[PDB]
């Protein structure tokens, strides 16, 4: 039963809209409130695409209302491009501007997705055959560096590619992504958090973490991004090497979650309660599970496996983690974790873990599938 657990969400939505007022949610740090910002971070997206899910699912437009003002603030932002050289387009993009499309073919959302695509693309570096993820084209430390969370900023380009038709789109993704799989994950099906690659060839120099333990761990976030990343990609590539990806890096996930269900914030660290926890890479998990046993064949015994693992995950987060709407949360679920080892909110709400439990639940639910790809593709 998945309608309560959304009602709590609903509620907690419908509240916070109008305490946010046009301030957008990140991460809480130590208390049952989120630290808003004025969309200048990477998870704004977030917000718009849980406002459209309880939109699609109740059919009140006190959410698209809302959901429409971010999408304004989002035209806004590109217009001035503030803080938007970097690769998180897609999180920022495809749940806000094309989530609106994907929703009720609004032609001016449509547009901004396409012009958000377009400034991705600026992103691209010809010569190492690679999505810059951070900083300044030519950056000393970043310019040759990509990270599996980018995996999931190309369904906002490959949903360009053929909403325009030009090749270049699924071309770039497509390399990224193949590269991704080449050195971001581990012969043992584990992963790495970023890769770095020479500028001026794009010789493979190293991997390296960031938000994980050490750079040979596994930062359970960067794992989840894997699966669900690897699946998208898979879905518009048409690529069964991509999904093979995604179900080894799924069984290795799941064959590391702690006796209550949901994983803590890296697999290589003490595996007991004292360690800091992640609740935001379960609920991506369990999103990427059920995108995954979509594209597999119903004649596939691990298909049901797949769901049901993903259901299981869900009922963890729901049961163990999960806020009820009691007028002050303002979070959908408990313990996720930004960054431990900089000691960022490493026991709080974190917006995206709240968008994908939403997601997961509308999946499971509804048969809606989120923003990455049009329904019925």
């Amino acid at each position: 039963m998945w309608q309560q657990a959304i009602g709590d969400a609903l509620g907690i939505t419908a509240r916070n809209l109008k305490k946010f007022g046009d301030r957008f949610p990140h991460v809480s740090d130590g208390s049952n409130k989120y630290v808003l910002n004025d969309n200048t971070d990477w998870t704004d997206g977030f917000w718009s695409g849980i406002l459209w899910l309880c939109y699609e699912y109740t059919g009140d437009e006190q959410y698209r209302e809302g959901a429409v003002r971010t999408v304004a603030s989002f035209r806004e932002r590109l217009d001035r491009f503030e803080n938007l050289d970097h690769h998180d387009i897609g999180f920022l993009y495809s749940l806000s501007a094309k989530a609106q499309w994907i929703v009720e073919k609004d032609e001016s959302a449509r547009k901004l997705a396409l012009d958000a695509a377009d400034v991705l693309m600026r992103r691209w570096r010809a010569d190492a055959g690679i999505i810059q993820a951070w900083g300044p084209k030519g950056d000393p430390e970043n310019g040759g560096r990509i990270i599996i969370d980018c995996l999931l900023n190309l369904p906002l380009l490959l949903w360009a590619g053929e909403q325009t038709g030009d090749p270049e789109y699924r071309r770039v993704a497509e390399a990224h992504a193949l590269k991704s799989r080449r050195f971001l994950v581990r012969g043992d099906d584990s992963s790495y958090h970023t890769f770095y690659f020479d500028p001026e060839n794009g010789n493979a120099i190293r991997g390296g973490t960031h938000q994980g333990n050490t750079d040979g761990s596994t930062w359970t976030r960067g794992q989840a991004w894997g699966i669900y990343g690897f699946a998208l990609n898979s879905r518009y590539l048409g690529n069964a090497d991509l999904l093979e990806t995604a179900k080894r890096m799924a069984r290795h996930f799941l064959a590391r979650v702690p006796e209550d269900g949901v994983v803590y914030w890296d697999f290589e660290v003490p595996q007991e309660p004292s360690s800091y926890r992640d609740s935001s890479a379960s609920a991506i998990t369990a999103c990427g599970l059920l995108e995954i046993a979509s594209q597999l064949d119903e004649s596939d015994p691990e298909r049901q496996r797949f769901i049901d693992a993903a259901k299981t995950t869900v009922t963890a987060l729901r049961d163990g983690y999960a806020e009820r709407d009691d007028g002050e949360a303002e979070g959908f679920i408990r313990r996720g974790s930004y960054h431990v080892r900089g000691g960022i909110s490493p026991d709080d709400y974190t917006i995206w873990g709240d968008y994908y439990y939403l997601e997961a639940l509308l999946r499971l639910e509804r048969g809606v599938t989120g923003y990455w790809y049009e329904r019925g593709r």
